[PDB]
This record gives C-alpha cells, structure tokens and sequence, in this order.
RNA sequence: CAUGAGGAUUACCCAUG
RNA sequence: CAUGAGGAUUACCCAUG
RNA sequence: UGAGGAUUACCCA
RNA sequence: UGAGGAUUACCCA
C-alpha cells in the first residue's frame, strides 16, 4: 500500500477536474499540489501528532486559489487574485478503535453532503437561519 | 429559505443512521445535536462573521462520541477519553461569488471523499506513508 | 420545529388569559412579553449556558406585574404598581439523558400542582407548617 | 390547616409515582424526601422570610437524581454527575393579596405546563431555537 | 416563531428583486446580507437597547452598493464603486402600547410613500423647494 | 412647481389620517407640522447638505406624540404625554444617477414594508429573534 | 503544551493559562 | 467560575472561596 | 446632544 | 465616527 497518492480534489465530472498530487513530505508534513505554477496551485497539507499523552491530532489545510494574470513592471505573470483557506484540526482519543474512527469520517462526510445545511449556506454566501 | 433544519450526520443507509437536529440558536451560533445525553451526543455548531476587512470566516465544530464499549446513558470519565473534536475554520475573501463558493464546497467534499488519502488515514488510525 | 413560540403564561379558561410571545433573542437570552406597554408587560426570559466542564445551567426569570395608572406631572401613564419576581436556576449534569430530563420536568410540574403544599402556602400568604 | 404533608412529586399515573414525604423541619425550613438513600433521593425544601421592608421571599430548592444506569443503593461518584439541582427564588411585594398570589402561582404553572417552550427545551437537552 | 428571516429589500416586480438574508446575530446586532460577493452585497443591521430608564432605542442601518468591476494590473475583482449609507435611530418610551407602536410604524411608512415630498426629493437628487 | 407641500404622514383609511403641512423653511431646514395645538402636533423636518467633497447628506426627523391632557391646579392644557423620535441620515455619493437614487428609495420603502422583519419588531414592542 | 465563533502575508503570528 | 433560606431599581449588585 | 465627517456597529467637539 | 444620552436642528467622549 501507501496512502500518499494523488486524488481528485474538485470533481467536475472528468472535465476541468482539479486533481492534486503528492509533492513533498519534508518535516512530517504531507503535501499535495495541482499541476500549476507554485503561485497558482491548489494546495493540501496534512500532519498527525501525538498532541497529548492520550490524544492524537490531525492538522489538515486546503488552499483554493482564484487564478488570474497580473501585469507587474509591464510584464504578465501567472498569479492568484486571492486564496480561500480551510484549516481543520481533529483530535481523537487514543482509545478510539478503527470502527470509532470510521464513525468520525462518516460524520465529516455527512456534514458536507450536497443539500445539507452547512454546505448550502456556504455556497449561498449566507449564514444559518 | 430557512436552512436550519435537521439532517443525517452519519449515514448507514436507513438503518442505524444518526440524525442531528436543531437544538440552540443563542448568539447566531446554530447548534444541532443527536438524541442522546449531552455527554454522549453528536454535536454540530456553525457560525459566520467578517473576520477582517477582506475576509469572512465560517467556524464549524463537530463532536463525535467514542462508541466502542460505550454504556448508553452512563457516566463515562474522563470525558477526554470518550470524545473526538473536529474544529474547522473556513476563510473566504469577500470577492468570492456564489460560484466560487460552490467550488470551495466541492473541494471540501473531494478532500473527504471515500477512498481518498486523508479519510483513509484517519479511519485506519494512521498518518501518511 | 423551533420551540421559540408563544404560550399561555396565565390560564383563566380562554378569557383574560395572559398569553406571552417571543420578543427578543439578543445576546442568547430568549425573551417573551405580553401585549402591553413595555412598562406593564409580563416578561419571561430564558438562557442556557455550559456553566462547567460537566454541567449545563438554565436560567429562567418571570416578571408578574400589578398594573396601574399613575398621574405624573398631572398626566396619566400606564405603569406597574409593583412587580413580583421569579428567578430559577437549574443545573443538569451532562450525563443526563432525555429520559432523565423528562424526570426533572415532571418533578417541577408536580411541585407546583394545585393542592400540593408549596403552591398552597404561596397562594395563602403563609409558610409551611 | 397544616400543609406540611406528603405529596406526589413525579406523577406517572399510579404506577412508578414518586412520593416525597416530610423529613425535617429544623429552622422553619420544611424538607421532604423520597424513600431512598440521601445520595439518590428526591429532595425538596422550602422557606419564607421578609427579604426586605417591601418584599417577602420564598426559597424553594429541589434535587433530582439521575436515574439512567443508576445502581439502587450503590455508591455513585462523583456526586455532581448524578444529580440535578433546582433553585427557585420567588419575591413577592408585601402589597400582594391572596388573589395576586394565586395569579403568581398560575403563572408558574403555565410556565412549566406540558408542551410549552421552557419545559420542552429542558426535556430535550436543548436551548431555545 | 422567528422574525430573523430572509426578506425583500428592493422590490422590482418579481425579477431583479434584491433579497437580503440572515448572516449574523452577534452581540445583539442582527445582520442581513444579499447573496453573491460580500463586496457587492446589500447590508442591513438592526438592534434594540434600553437607552435610558424610560426609553428603548432601535438602531437600523442599510447599505446600498453601486455594483462595479475593479481592474488593476489586469486583475479584475467584483467590488462596489461606492455605497449609499442609510442610518436611523428610533426612540420609543416604555409607555407605548402596541397600538402606539403601530402608529409610529405607519408614520415611517407614510414618510416614505411614493409621491410624498421626501422620497421624491431623494429620488430626484434634489432637496426641498 | 414645488414639493414643499402638505402630505399624509399617517394613513388610516380616509379618516383619522394625520396630515402634516408646511410651516417653516428657515436656514435650509424644511419643517412640517400637523394642525391644532403645536404642543400635540406631529413634526417632520428635512435638510440636505454637501457633507464632503463626494457626499450629499439628507437629515430627516419625525416626532410622533402621545396626545394627552395635563391637569395642574385644576387648569388643563393640551400636551403630549411623551414623544417618539425618529432620526435618520442618508448619505449619497455625487456619482449617483437618478436611477441609483430611485433604487435607494425602494430600499428604504422595502425595509419598512408591512410584514418585513423590522417594521414587525417595532410594531410589537420587540427586537429581533 | 493548553484555550480563543483570536488574525493572517497561511506549516506561521497574537492573547490568555 | 464557585457558594449564600445574600439584596434589588431585576440579564444586574454584594460577601465569601 | 450635534441639518457633526466617514473606509460605516467606527471616530471627532 | 459612536447598537453614545436626550426636554430633539441641542449636548457629551
């Protein structure tokens, strides 16, 4: 095995799909980027640490860019108008079994499923009400 | 267009599904919890605010109970041994359109899609390798 | 759903019934008032807080007014001769299940049921003996 | 006209009813408890005093045991995990007549009547939303 | 029950209507935002407070943006060329009954009805004459 | 041509309508007063000024009185028990066309339309919830 | 290390304990 | 935050730890 | 308080 | 400027 593989970050039905690939593991931080100039790339990082005597903490970060072409010094450069940042930390007690962890994963998937409250608000630029 | 409704957090296909329902709205912070004691419940909270002049920021928190060897309705100490905490912060620049936000949501869905690195690692009590 | 609804605070068989309605939720304090000038209204407030790592505390307050018409500066104003205050705090351990909570509610209902000791003393301006 | 008699605190319609009986009268503070160990009993106390020149004040306290997974007659620690505390303070101006007081009692009954906001929220481990 | 809902701010028949939706209710300040880029959105805020012993005071604010596209360095962002700022404070004595408040509301609606002096002056970039 | 005319401030069908009429236009401040005792009259004032290089600013004020009769020493005078004070400022950039201004006006009318959040809260002596 | 509906130029910074 | 059969002009104040 | 100014829940006399 | 207070075209920081 080896779970450090490439995957589809943004799925648009096999056309214009943002796919991300392993690009670095320096300092225990797994990194993935899209085939772009480092300045316009989507970026995903992940790291696990034994945060406490009885806890493990996953730190996941995703960077979604808004690509643009900027003219600096009369020259065009590939760049990012702005970036959206997702920072998530997951703390799991060492007593959690694999089935307990599967439960956490499913919860996170259900949380963001199309049609549910939260993803609906985010996509509509509104709050929950 | 009220989106503060109950939804399925953990989907086990009809049987054993965990539904989470509206339970509090104090301070604009929406809360959903499962039908359990608060020590063993699945909890979800969400709020949005203008983090700065250039950004808006969604703060999403999830609490998942350790289920293996759990005693329903019992007193389980220490608390830190029986619960997992998910803390998500999503920063979005004010220039993001609904379309941009829809993409950001897809990115989050892709990150956690079944079979991808991150969720597979979490579910197996592993890191990246 | 949504439990923030109006209800009958004082029941006098559908005639002269004091009914109270949602009027404010600012700062996480749910408020209800009767259709009156803010100076002569019945008022009910409720708020929940995670008072401790292992406790939740409900703070409920009710204000019963004695309406009157006062002549100030040679002018008649709707006002309250005096007000009666009820302040109750309920501390529930996070380990209490829904059935445990139902038990608490029933206890509070039984405590105040017509004919029982306490409501009998209060209504007769006496103590318990 | 002695009103210090036993009464039904939790009514389950004949079967499983919790009766609470006189157990102490030290210092004019009336006490009622269920037929249990004092660590698992239902307790009720009540006293009245002239809080100030303009008011009288009833202090009512109730203790409700956590029943789910309870071991009858056993030693359950920590105490704070197995008990709920209700603390009620009722302030009544000396001008209140018996009629005024009867109304104040109805207000308290209405507040807790079955199906109303407050009790429904408490019973569901919820807040207002 | 709830009045912290979505509503039509600008009515243009049934199409091109500007709808503002709840977004935040932090610190007793309710906020509504229209959809899409926060940068080009309409904003409405409202709050009430006891300004003094006898008065309650509503503070309402509205922001009407002039939608435009900013281009700099060849990078274009959705922005607001400028904004129009509405700012109103309404003081109401606590002796006001619901009847009195309805009158106050009709006064405000009348002040701005089509054809009347003030809305006509504003709409025509004019003053009084 | 003139917009400094009489108009209906409060519309109650066709009878009991409150009409306000021009009374003064000193120092760029237009004033309207309802008929009868000045002491019990409704008042409306309006003025515009170049607040800065880019902005013009409207300042509008309305006074709703609570009609009452004052009696002192057996002498009765027509007075206002109290007054409700509306106070609004509207800032509009000089780049706003007549089209833009009409939009701003519709926004104000929409903000106060019957049934919408704000006018409903005010009319009910309530806040947002 | 812990906690923040703390911030960001985003594997880094602040406050608090 | 904790405790008071502490007070009130009642979502706020006092004493104590 | 202000027919006080705004980058708009901030700031000046 | 101020979800700053009013006896409301005044006044405070």
């Amino acid at each position: 095995a080896s779970n450090f593989t490439q995957f589809v970050l943004v799925d648009n039905g096999g056309t214009g799909d943002v796919t991300v690939a392993p690009s670095n593991f320096a300092n225990g931080v797994a990194e993935w980027i899209s085939s772009n100039s480092r300045s316009q790339a989507y970026k995903v990082t992940c790291s696990v640490r034994q945060s406490s005597a009885q806890n493990r903490k996953y730190t996941i970060k995703v960077e979604v860019p808004k690509v643009a072409t900027q003219t600096v010094g009369g020259v065009e450069l590939p760049v990012a108008a702005w970036r959206s940042y997702l920072n998530m930390e997951l703390t799991i007690p060492i007593f959690a079994t694999n089935s307990d962890c599967e439960l956490i994963v499913k919860a996170m998937q259900g949380l963001l499923k199309d049609g549910n409250p939260i993803p609906s608000a985010i996509a509509a630029n509104s709050g929950i009400y």
